[PDB]
DNA sequence: ATTATGACGCT
DNA sequence: AGCGTCAT
């Protein structure tokens, strides 16, 4: 009853941009714009693969890791943008940067959390007290709502969607009790005014679409943002949980979409989230483990605890290439030439990042796969990044791989290397 | 031959 | 620490 918690104590959004690489490329080239499309990487094998792709484009069946060979069966007018190749390797250079400023301008209203290249969590309960208090009690217009809706409205007692979102939005202000300050349904309303204008902004001074969940946490406010892309930002309430959770698949929620949620389903003979709250918060950790079933008993009830971390910038600086089938390292100089491609990009980066946000990595991260192996990394060894070197770096990764050579010759190396990874880690301020 | 990342959990 | 899971 009164003491319990209903999870209401935050405004929480989730911002992510739309199509994201294919805007960054369509803004680079108009040519480009409102058209099917997509970005692709690499080229000789079987077209490349997709790794972003537009509207236009997803209509005719277009996705991402698909082959754009394979697009093109698809969709033959489909428009192809490249990433940057530089030392041998794709280049995401291009993109980091487009999302630097987005994320700039995300923090000018909130504190963010970067939860990807192209989105991040805003913390947005106390501008929403802030700006209740310039409200005055001032109902809140529609005017001011003109990308939002409200999911589950409308109800009851109509064939256009802009129609049926203005209807729900209606009925959502019309319920609405202004007078309490502290009314969680007017806290998110509240809240949704500013994510219009911090889309707004975002478009203005980039020239990028997002779309934008409005909810009391983070789980919550990702599955809101996205109801209705493109373009649009979605509030869910905490009283709109149970219907919409009644026929919610558990792996359409953040973190259970893989062998956990699978186990759930499983386990519990169950296929929607709501369908865990018949479940005690003991049986669940029973099953799940003590955080997991905590974290499940919650969330099935819209609820959730996971702070907004105060962090803008990426933790690691990472540098990545497969060498796939028959491109795999077979050879000591093969091996020594890719580190060295890595590490210069590495370098590149970090001295970069060290300019910008004034911090030095101290620990490098090598990580290998060798042929045969299903598994992402096969061997994954750290050693100290005490110079930004690309020539030491990439000698002291050599060294620290070196016995996983299996071949008595040390030309040659067996089994051949499908994969190399260097890693920068552990940041200190300078 | 679904690539290049990047965060957080476990033991 | 090195590995695994999940994600974008
Ligand atoms: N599996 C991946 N491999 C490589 N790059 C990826 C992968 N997934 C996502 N990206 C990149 C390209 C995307 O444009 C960008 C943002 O991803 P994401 O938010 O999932 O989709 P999206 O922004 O392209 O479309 P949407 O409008 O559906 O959000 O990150
Ligand atoms: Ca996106
Ligand atoms: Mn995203």
């Amino acid at each position: 009853g009164p003491h319990m918690a209903t999870g209401q104590d935050r405004v929480v959004a989730l911002v992510d941009m739309d199509c994201f690489f294919v805007q960054v490329e369509q803004r680079q080239n108009p040519h480009l714009r409102n058209k099917p499309c997509a970005v692709v990487q690499y080229k000789s094998w079987k077209g490349g693969g997709i790794i972003a792709v537009s509207y236009e484009a997803r209509a005719f069946g277009v996705t991402r890791s698909m082959w754009a060979d394979d697009a093109k069966k698809l969709c033959p007018d489909l428009l192809l943008a490249q990433v940057r190749e530089s030392r041998g390797k794709a280049n995401l250079t291009k993109y980091r940067e487009a999302s630097v400023e987005v994320m700039e301008i995300m923090s000018r209203f909130a504190v963010i959390e970067r939860a990807s290249i192209d989105e991040a969590y805003v913390d947005l309960t106390s501008a929403v007290q802030e700006r209740l208090q310039k409200l005055q009690g001032q109902p809140i217009s529609a005017d001011l709502l003109p990308s939002t809706y409200i999911e589950g409205l409308p109800q009851g007692p109509t064939v256009q969607k802009e129609g049926m979102r203005k209807q729900g939005l209606f009925q959502w202000l019309d319920s609405l009790q202004i007078d309490n300050l502290t009314s969680p349904d007017l806290q998110l309303t509240v809240g949704a005014v500013i994510v219009e204008e911090m889309r707004a902004a975002i478009e203005r001074e980039t020239g990028f679409q997002c779309s934008a969940g409005i909810s009391h946490n983070k789980v919550l406010a990702k599955l809101a943002c996205g109801l209705n892309k493109p373009n649009r930002q979605t509030l869910v309430s905490h009283g709109s949980v149970p219907q919409l959770f009644s026929q919610m698949p558990i792996r359409k929620i953040r973190s259970l979409g893989g062998k956990l949620g699978a186990s759930v389903i499983e386990i519990l003979g169950i296929e929607y989230m709501g369908e865990l709250t018949q479940f005690t918060e003991s049986q669940l950790q029973s099953h799940f483990g003590e955080k997991n079933g905590s974290w499940l008993y919650a969330m099935c009830r819209g609820i959730e605890h996971d702070p907004v971390k105060p962090r803008q910038l990426p933790k690691t600086i990472g540098c990545s290439k497969n060498f796939p089938g028959k491109t795999a390292l077979a050879t000591r100089e093969q091996v020594q030439w890719w580190l060295l491609q890595l590490a210069q990009e590495l370098e590149e980066r970090l001295t970069k990042d060290r300019n910008d946000n004034d911090r030095v990595a101290t620990q490098l991260v090598v990580s290998i796969r060798v042929q045969g192996d299903k598994r992402l990394s096969s061997l994954r060894r750290c050693c100290a990044l005490t110079r930004y070197d690309a020539h030491k770096m990439s000698h002291d990764a050599f060294t620290v791989i070196k016995n996983c050579n299996t071949s008595g010759i040390q030309t040659e190396w067996s089994p051949p290397l499908t994969m190399l990874f260097l890693c920068a880690t552990k940041f200190s301020a300078s």
